[PDB]
């Protein structure tokens, strides 16, 4: 490119110098000044006359002259902030120069280049001020003008797309004008926990100003943010993936028996949805994925249909790691041979295949990890909870693999039927292999199941747990042993209710369940019933927990990577790379 | 494959059904008796097949700590499953270990114990 | 006294908190053990103070005399009121006796256990 950006005062020969300056020539100058009269363009542009190649812009800030008022002041920022943003190059940063001009304008240009970036801003100064061309000719001829520079200025390495949100603009006044950055630049430091809550330590290399975007709360139009968002999602369910649609359309297609599929039954349509302007109850939250399940995923075609597209979902989202819990015996069918080992291992061969043919392109891959479900009294004798963590045992001790088994699952209707304290004997051996605990101690069950699950039970995690916040022991118990707490936004928001839902006062806690310190992590539950993936789900926290801020969003990302079940070096090579992702991520969006 | 070719032919034939044996490594990776058990719970599940697993074994080093009261907790679901249970006592062992095996470990089935006459 | 001295000056100061230890004797007075459990119970019940106690140690002779399999009904007691247990398993041990002193004593810290190599 080689732009040149100056302001011409009453020295407007200090354009010709800053031409002179580069020591290989120059492409195109551009200037920028006031309508005041004393600027005389023509000496300029006949010394520009001499070589034609170089394109010449002279811009007049209409209606303004003296810059002596704090309205004709703000006025001047804005036409130069424009001007800035409609005359730079599209993919390097310039050169700007800015000797000519009262302090006013020189500091608003300093701060605008330091604010857009510049390739190498400098200062031309000559000893005896020359007026006509051929006397600061002659005085570069002996050296008289020198060159002061204070170094290279990377700017924010992606702050333009202002100038594709803002157009031309052509015709505007003061009535229009823009405050854009002028809030963040407010709010940088007017408003502990949130000053070294910083993850990812190569954040500490971004530059100020993105710091500060990410002290601002999170906003409603964040989503394009969010959806570049790498992010990890651990508790994913297969059997709720797709419900409706086209997605059930196509996963239906794949069969390999046609004629025992049912293509008749849809599930009830909920106005509103996702967002659910009436509670709901946990029964009609799964008669909601009655059109899919085991009753309809028994067909292998149709298994492998649902991984795969579960699989590009994942990675359409952004994901870059996630965990699924998946119910083996509730896919077997021992008609076709179709044993629960049988299922599992089509399901591991599957996201095997899909993650080493997506990693041998080169692209954006899911890594992925299986979760073995182990219901209470869901299809009669409790004989089938052993069998389950045999079958998770035995499926983990494979050795060699990419898509491994991590642990199991403990999951139930809501209590007292299905509490967390009956199965400790069962879950010895299961525990003592290797494996890991997820147990569901929440949604309305009594601390008491809580404290069984963590402490008899070894649970890593607690699913939901929403009611947390009543038992100030557990609590800190919870905090002091970094127990992560696995929590559906829109899922508990549907079946349980939260501020601002109508005709309610509760409100969900998550806010403050992340300043006490617990390991939180935000997941999806169910996609297809809920309607809702990882980045609306993160989303809705704005207006589900007000407040919340982008450094907390980031906190919970490093959580989720924190308690998910995986090797040292594993997750060394993850937070590495989530890392540089999320500083790349954070660089380019300060953009829009 | 053998038992269905050999039945094909219409001769004679063994049927032969396995059992997963549960070594008595006694200190070394304690964890390899839950292995063995859970391998052999989902291995009987395959169900197709002549031939397939209808019990585990309890034989090793046989010792006073390597009684049945010793590997009783991990045996809980063995029964749940409808599996089997055989053992290996009497040799060198002490009767309460035998009476113990009968009455913990629900043994349908009993190795060698050829000492029984002195407990009658 | 020392910590606000320290503070009130804005000079470095080092927090210090206490852990009480739980003395291993296996010889005379047992109740010693729960005696000193009651007391640091009742130390941290305390609140106030910037000096505190947070954990108690179960150190003395580590041999399987004393291993992690005698008071775990006793240590349901310091688990109840939020009060952290540091173990001491390191020299002279098996791997079995540092497994269930990390899932029985449910000891958030591990004292040396120089020897986990071999136990992977
Ligand atoms: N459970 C079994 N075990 C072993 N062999 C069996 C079994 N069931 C059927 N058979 C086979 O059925 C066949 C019936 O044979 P059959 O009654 O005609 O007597 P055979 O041919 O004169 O003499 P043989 O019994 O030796 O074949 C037998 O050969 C036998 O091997
Ligand atoms: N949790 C803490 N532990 C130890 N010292 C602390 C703690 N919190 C605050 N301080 C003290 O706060 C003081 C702040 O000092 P300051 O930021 O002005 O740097 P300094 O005086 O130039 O050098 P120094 O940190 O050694 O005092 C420190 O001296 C530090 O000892
Ligand atoms: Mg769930």
């Amino acid at each position: 490119s080689r732009v040149l950006l100056c302001s011409a005062g009453h020295s407007s020969m200090v354009v010709p110098e800053a031409f002179h300056a580069v020591p290989e020539g120059f492409e195109e100058v551009h200037v920028f000044t006031t309508d005041s009269e004393k600027f005389n363009p023509v000496v300029l542009n006949d010394f520009f006359h001499s070589l034609p190649n170089v394109r010449f812009s002279i811009t007049k800030c209409h209606g303004l002259a003296d810059i002596l008022n704090e309205r004709d002041f703000e006025f001047y920022q804005e036409m130069l902030w424009q001007w800035y943003l409609t005359k730079m190059p599209d993919n390097e940063l310039p050169y700007v120069c800015l000797s000519g001009g009262i302090k006013s304008m020189s500091a608003s240009l300093q701060k605008a280049a330091t604010l857009f970036g510049a390739q190498s801003v400098f200062h031309v100064l000559a000893d005896n001020n020359p007026r006509n061309i051929e006397e600061m000719f002659d005085a570069l001829q002996k050296g008289q003008i020198h060159f002061i520079e204070m170094g290279y200025e990377p700017g924010w390495a992606a702050l333009r797309r202002l100038k594709k949100i803002l157009p031309i603009n052509e015709g505007c006044s003061r009535d229009n004008f823009k405050p854009l950055i002028s809030k963040s630049i407010e709010e940088i430091l007017s408003n502990t926990g949130k000053s070294n809550q910083l993850p990812f330590p190569s954040l500490a290399i971004l530059p100020p100003i993105a710091q500060q975007w990410l002290q601002l709360p999170l906003s409603a139009n964040d989503g394009a943010w969010i959806q570049n968002l790498p992010k990890v999602d651990l508790h994913c369910h297969l059997g709720g993936f797709a419900t409706s649609g086209s997605l059930l359309d196509q996963v239906r297609g794949a069969a390999s028996e046609p004629d025992l599929i049912d293509r008749t039954f849809s599930p009830q349509e909920i106005a509103g949805w996702p967002r659910s302007h009436k509670s709901i109850s946990l029964d009609k939250y799964m008669e909601l994925g009655n059109a899919n399940g085991s009753k309809l995923l028994k067909d292998k075609g149709c298994l492998i249909r649902q991984v795969e597209l579960l699989y590009q979902s994942l990675v359409n989202d952004n994901v870059a790691y996630a965990e699924i819990r998946c119910s083996p015996n509730n896919y077997a069918d021992k008609n076709k041979n179709r044993s629960a080992w049988v299922v599992l291992q089509d399901i591991n061969d599957t996201f095997t295949r899909l993650i080493t043919e997506a990693k041998q392109k080169n692209q954006f891959y899911c890594h992925v990890n299986l979760l073995v479900i182990a219901s209470r009294k869901f299809s009669g004798d409790l004989s089938d909870i052993s069998k389950h963590l045999a079958l998770a045992i035995t499926a983990m001790q494979q050795g060699e693999g990419v898509c491994r088994i991590v642990g199991v699952d403990l999951a139930g209707f809501e209590n007292k039927e299905t509490r967390a304290s009956y199965y400790e004997h069962d879950f010895k051996a299961v525990h003592r292999c290797g494996l890991a605990v997820t147990a569901h101690a929440g949604e309305n069950d009594d601390p008491e199941g809580i404290w069984q699950a963590v402490y008899s039970l070894h649970a890593r995690r607690l699913g939901h747990a929403l009611n947390l916040l009543e038992a100030p022991d557990l609590m800190r118990t919870v905090i002091e042993r970094k127990i992560g707490v696995e929590m559906c936004p829109y899922a508990n928001y549907q079946i349980k209710g939260f501020a601002p839902m109508p005709n309610f006062s509760a409100l969900y806690p998550l806010k403050k369940y992340l300043e006490a310190g617990i390991l939180v992590s935000v997941n999806t539950d169910n996609i297809g019933i809920s309607g809702a993936n990882l980045s609306e789900n993160l989303l809705i926290l704005a207006d589900l927990c007000p407040g919340i801020s982008r450094m907390d969003v980031l906190t919970i990302i490093r959580n989720s990577i924190e308690t998910a079940f995986i090797s040292h070096d594993f997750r060394m090579e993850l937070l590495k790379f989530f890392d540089r992702k999320i500083y790349d991520v954070c660089l380019i969006s300060i953009k829009n």
